[PDB]
């Protein structure tokens, strides 16, 4: 067949070769210089695990030399090695780089229903406290906070980052002091073999979710899906909805909203319970203006999260009122120039492609399909205004090509009028063909973000996403 096709297919025996017996895609999370850097400090200040200290140091050194992050991550580097505005100074005034921010304690204040968070910005005025001679300041329920740093065994919330913060505040407290430690064992024995510590775990349940739906969407899917779909199914937290890694206990809309679409086409009635308490999930988050929050109800929806829930329930008939309120609150916010907003993902397409699903997936007549058909029309028409001369994208609108935003770009286009030759979506499909590599396998620069704007690099990513607008476009 096409060259499309052929494509299609390598990468396809690929990602099914990847997924183990359990059912599941790993998808580890790639060292990053924010945490080596803080595990460097942590380690260093205690004095401890001198062999990983060192391991970390060459870390360091070699990717600021070889491939440096963005700049708030260098100068946390160079500091360790000689709201988000307040997080970010107060993490480079702990490490010396700056002035600690001349704020209210309140400013470090934070709902409690942002799990992650909330300790990041604990442990940030704890050591904004004792930085700047204040360590009276600090009440009973701050520290309280940190416990869960002291637990013994990987990360709470698989976040090493959050961990850090909080030990790196906990050290200061005489009371906390014995059970140190054993977590810096545990904390030095997580070091990847090129010497760093990665922000998280990994990315395991967002991954196998995607890699799912896009098998479930080929022609004849594979018959891992079922395994797959029994591996998320059995990860499902007590809210109905899931967390991006194994013991994740945070739910979130866009992890669900993936377990979900997947679930809906390979198990909807082995699975029919966890589509059901998914479902459930999403529609007890839905914000009184008709758009979904990424985590917890009360806080601001969000295009993407929006868009994603919409496609996600849309399956259901019984939930046309809640999608197409969705599906309303996306056209409302359609930027002048066609395009939405970024949040989880770092590329202007990640958005137009979640939206442009939304609003071609639920079937609409009257007034209501033409305006639907409009919006979808000029963010498709963004994305060939915007389309690199190599035929893909960027992550912004002069960035050179990368195979995760320009498969956004082709879930997006698919959408539109037919492919044909020289065409938007036929350039975006050829580029596509000419970037795989020998092993089937695609490489690209990430597009996850996490505290954001700070990239994630989970690599399973890459070749997930090519295959999901590969079997979109065909």
């Amino acid at each position: 067949a096409t060259a499309v096709v052929r494509c299609r297919t390598r990468l396809a025996r690929r990602v099914v070769a990847a997924v183990g017996p359990d059912g599941l895609l790993p998808a580890p999370c790639e060292s990053r210089v924010l945490e080596s850097a803080l595990a460097l400090a942590l380690l260093t200040e205690e004095r401890a695990e001198a062999d990983a200290t060192a391991r970390l140091t060459a870390y360091l050194r070699t990717t600021l030399r070889t491939a440096p992050p963005d700049p708030f991550q260098c100068a946390v580097a160079r500091a360790v090695l000689g709201r988000k505005r307040l997080m970010f100074r107060t993490v480079l005034a702990a490490l010396g780089a700056t002035g600690f921010p001349a704020v209210p304690w309140e400013a470090y204040d934070t709902r409690p229903q942002q799990s992650w968070l909330h300790m990041e910005m604990k442990a940030l005025k704890v050591l904004a406290a004792h930085g700047t001679g204040h360590p009276d300041v600090v009440r009973d329920e701050d520290w309280r906070a940190l416990l869960p740093a002291l637990e013994p065994g990987p990360a709470w919330e698989c976040n090493n980052l959050a961990q850090l913060l909080a030990l790196l505040a906990l050290r200061h407290s005489p009371r906390h002091r014995p059970a140190l430690g054993d977590v810096l064992k545990h904390v030095a024995g997580r070091l990847r073999p090129d010497g760093g510590m990665p922000f998280i775990d990994g990315m395991t349940v967002f991954t196998t979710a995607a890699a799912g739906l896009a098998l479930s969407l080929l022609p004849a899917p594979p018959a891992c899906v079922t395994p797959m779909a029994d591996a998320l199914a059995l990860r499902r937290n007590p809210d109905g909805g899931y967390g991006f890694h194994s013991g994740v206990a945070q739910s979130d809309v866009a992890d669900t909203c993936y377990v979900l679409e997947f679930l809906r086409r390979a198990a909807p009635d082995r699975h029919r319970t966890a589509v059901a308490e998914a479902e459930g999930y999403l529609l007890a988050l839905r914000n009184p203006d008709g758009g979904f929050p990424t985590f917890a109800r009360g806080t601001s929806s969000e295009i993407a999260m929006t868009a994603a829930a919409a496609s996600a329930l849309a399956h259901d008939p019984d939930r046309r009122e809640e999608v197409d309120e969705a599906v309303r609150y996306v056209v409302r916010h359609q930027r002048p120039d066609g395009t939405f907003e970024r949040s989880w993902s770092r590329n202007a397409t990640n958005a137009v492609f979640r939206a442009v699903l939304a609003l071609t997936g639920v079937a609409a007549h009257g007034e209501e399909r033409r305006s639907r058909a409009r919006a979808a029309e000029r963010a498709l028409a963004h994305l060939a205004a915007t389309q690199n001369g190599d035929g893909g994208w960027g992550h912004a609108e002069a960035e050179p090509s990368d195979p995760i935003s320009t498969a956004y770009a082709v879930i997006a286009l698919a959408r539109g009028p037919r492919a044909r030759p020289g065409g938007p979506l036929d350039r975006a499909l050829a580029y596509l063909v000419e970037r795989q590599h020998p092993d089937g396998g695609y490489r690209s620069r990430p597009d996850q973000a996490g505290p954001r704007p700070l990239l994630i690099d989970v690599p399973a990513l890459a070749d997930v996403f090519v295959l999901l607008a590969l079997a979109h476009a065909t």
